[PDB]
């Protein structure tokens, strides 16, 4: 399907 | 951070 | 089934 | 977040 | 039977 | 949010 | 038979 | 919401 | 015999 | 909404 | 014999 | 007279 | 999956 | 009489 | 995919 | 993505 | 009768 | 963008 | 009928 | 019906 | 910008 | 149901 | 700047 | 509901 | 600087 | 920084 | 001052 | 300074 | 997919 | 929730 | 010096 | 796509 997201806080 | 999608179809 | 979301506010 | 989906294709 | 829904905005 | 869906297998 | 539906609009 | 279904085996 | 339907589009 | 059936069986 | 079908679509 | 109902929950 | 139907109309 | 149902869970 | 419906009104 | 829904009222 | 379901996996 | 959704209860 | 279903990954 | 979607890409 | 939702139940 | 999205690139 | 988030909850 | 953005080009 | 983030899982 | 995005068009 | 922006919504 | 933003919308 | 983020903390 | 940022800029 | 950072991982 | 950022700290 779609998959993902937003990272950035820890890493 | 923020996670996830949608999946189903084949899996 | 169809599977996912949206996660990260408490995860 | 944003839960949920479709299940019952097993359960 | 087919089970689920959606969720998240106040809960 | 959206609930139910479909029953009348078991039941 | 087959029993169900959609809730969520005032509930 | 979205009612119905089948009925009519039993009743 | 078989009865049902589906109601929620004006109530 | 969506309306009808099947009779027939015995009327 | 049978009788009926589904309707609502457009009536 | 009327014979049958949904398996698949189990079976 | 899901299976079945309803008999005895005729036979 | 009537026939039917729902495949593709497993398959 | 997910397969199937009702039949028996004719077939 | 995903296809189809459920037909039978007109046709 | 009553037809479709969902496509989309390999299709 | 991601596009569609469920219709048929007006149209 | 009902209509719909989700798409706009690769479209 | 169930209406929405994201939009942005290119309106 | 990036624009859309989720909307039906009561709309 | 839910609202609002991302702004910034006219306005 | 970057405008914007998610209502609907209370909204 | 989820609030925020990024500020700070002017103000 | 640059500010903001994201808010909205307690309050 | 903020890192991310959304996969799974050809994947 | 500061230099840039976003663009993209009319370019 | 800050660099990025978005891009898959053509490509 | 959708490609992207924001640098410039260390680059 | 988020929180954070970029200064060193002027300060 | 360039300082700041995204926290709300672990508080 | 979305383009831009903020450039003139040092440059």
């Amino acid at each position: 399907x779609i998959s993902x997201x937003i990272s950035x806080a820890k890493i």
